[PDB]
């Protein structure tokens, strides 16, 4: 059933359920995800009205873009020509600059297809808003199924030659509760590389590192407090994990990350070359989250996307979107029970 | 009585009814007038949903920025330099250029005062949207009251040396039916100068003309008619009226306008210096309201701003926008009834 009401501030809640029970809702402010739940438990982090997302924090579960992550200097080049973008962090352009698309209303539209409910959300990025070339018309279509597969699908084409790498902020916690870290979760990452960080600004360092068999290797399944406890020069610099890890196999077709707690598991699939881990590494901070105050590492994101930094780090890809030429990219969320035996105790 | 429904493609349409049963409409899309009706009649033209906005005409009713009106070549020179804005007719910049700020969801909040109710409406335009520097908070606070009083209070601050000047674009009809020319209507209008075009691309031609004495001179209560029969070359040209009017008297107080139709009348009041009219004339185009085709003529805009044209006629004003400063403008539209 799809059931719609008011959010706040005249952006509306569009819930839905499956036939298993779960439910799913989204807001068109940023076109984002606002709730997952499974038997009354929240699988992700959200607010409960569009006011706090504005005021608190505006990123969970947001569709962000149009490039995601940051960009030194604010600088792209495009076509051989170079452009400078709005700087929002220092002069570094992060997340699309101020004011970006996670902060607007999208417009949408939900379609009904029996086992499958899709929510298409529209916007269009005036030619140069945030200093991108444009106009760039951007759909966002979220989907939900008796499978417990949430899907969600971009779709972009410009009318000049730019840049588009956008992705979806969502943050889990299997606690269901915000003030529970998620060190007691277990993830497994199909990802042998990563890429540093140069230092607080948080902008590349410029290499890829291997990073079998540290603390960060996750390609067998271990639990989040390993790499939290670590002391590795990354870990510290950034109080936990925020870096992009570099997916060993592309495709669609194979589960790229999985997330465990207990008997729950989120599986990641994606065709996107990486995934950004940050995991809430907020100190005492402190946001409130139903009433919860939010702990240091209280969250985790797959933000799947290319990687940040190509722009010093050509081989990590490129993402400069051709006039005319359609943009896609998919990214699907699956849940799962019993998936495998996870007890542990922290 | 506060109501608040979809509108369709997200958008929501808040109706106020006041004390005297009067009923009026808007929409987040474009922060937008879409009904205004007494005694179960429309007074102003608009669409039953957000769709037939986006597929039919998008100006009827909106709110229309940054800049209302035509620039010429997309040109304006801010602190001495030439900016391009975004051209969507021609080599013009027509209403701020494409899909601007009247195709936006904007954000709002109600505000119930008791006789009055207010519907804040809130956008940021990004800095480089269309050419234009920013960001530019924005906002536009619609306003009805027991007096019958439709009140629009704009609001705005830059973080850059920009330009500005919105207008509200809703269309008159006091016939309550598209298919009928307003040519019935009476209109007095406190101007004796406007602003001529130069040829059928509709900028401005480069003068300022005294209308003292014309077909357009309406300082008397006239009957739209004369206008529309008029020979003047002006008239002629556009096929009925589509140019801006110098106010005589600039201040909120005074009547500057008044539109009649029988025991209805519009009386508008604004702080702005320039009321552009304009008559619908489409033509055939027939667009549909209300299942209605419309009449070349079945409408009429009371664009109150500071007239189009100022980049080659400064005497018309200066539409600039320094950093840090609030922008504030306020258009009143007062309904009466004659007993
Ligand atoms: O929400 C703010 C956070 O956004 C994340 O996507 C970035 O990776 C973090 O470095 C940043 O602190
Ligand atoms: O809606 C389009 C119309 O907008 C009016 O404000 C302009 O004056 C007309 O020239 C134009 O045809
Ligand atoms: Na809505």
């Amino acid at each position: 059933s799809i059931k719609i009401r008011d959010f706040g501030l005249g952006s509306d809640l569009i819930s839905l359920t499956n036939k298993a029970g779960v439910t799913i809702s989204f807001t068109n402010l940023g076109a984002r995800i606002v709730d997952w739940q499974k038997d009354g438990k929240h699988l992700i982090l959200g607010f409960d009205s569009a006011k706090e997302y504005l005021e608190k924090d505006a990123y969970p579960g947001a569709t962000v873009g149009p490039t995601a992550g940051r960009i030194k200097d604010g600088l792209v080049k495009i076509s051989g020509k170079d452009y400078i973008l709005n700087q929002n962090e220092g002069p570094q352009t992060l997340h699309g600059g101020e004011e970006s698309i996670h902060t607007k209303l999208w417009t949408y539209e939900v379609t009904d297809l029996g086992a499958e409910v899709q929510v298409k959300f529209s916007l269009v990025s005036n030619d140069g808003t945030n200093g991108y070339p444009g106009k760039i018309e951007m759909s966002v279509t979220h989907s939900f199924d008796d499978d417990n597969k949430w899907k969600i699908h971009y779709e972009a084409i410009s009318d000049k030659d730019t840049v588009f790498n956008p992705t979806g902020h969502v943050y889990f916690n299997l606690n269901g509760d915000a003030s529970e870290s998620v060190e007691n979760h277990g993830l497994r990452l199909a990802a042998s590389r990563f890429v540093p960080l140069k230092d607080q600004t948080e902008i590349v360092r410029g290499d890829i590192v291997d990073i079998k068999n540290t603390d960060l290797d996750f390609r067998q399944e271990k639990q989040l407090s390993n790499a939290f406890n670590s002391n590795m020069e990354q870990v510290q610099l950034v109080k936990g994990i925020d870096h992009p890890f570099l997916l060993d196999q592309l495709g669609l077709d194979k589960e790229q990350a999985r997330l465990t707690l207990d008997d729950t598991s989120i599986s990641v699939f994606t065709d996107q070359p990486s995934i950004v881990i940050f995991t809430a590494n907020f100190g005492d901070l402190g946001t409130l989250y139903h009433e919860k105050k939010q702990v240091h590492h209280g969250g985790i994101t797959f933000q799947c996307q290319v990687s940040p930094g190509s722009e010093q780090i050509p081989e990590l890809g490129d993402i400069s979107l051709k006039a005319g030429e359609k943009y896609q990219a998919t990214t699907i969320y699956s849940l799962h029970t019993k998936l495998e035996h996870h007890h542990h105790h922290h």
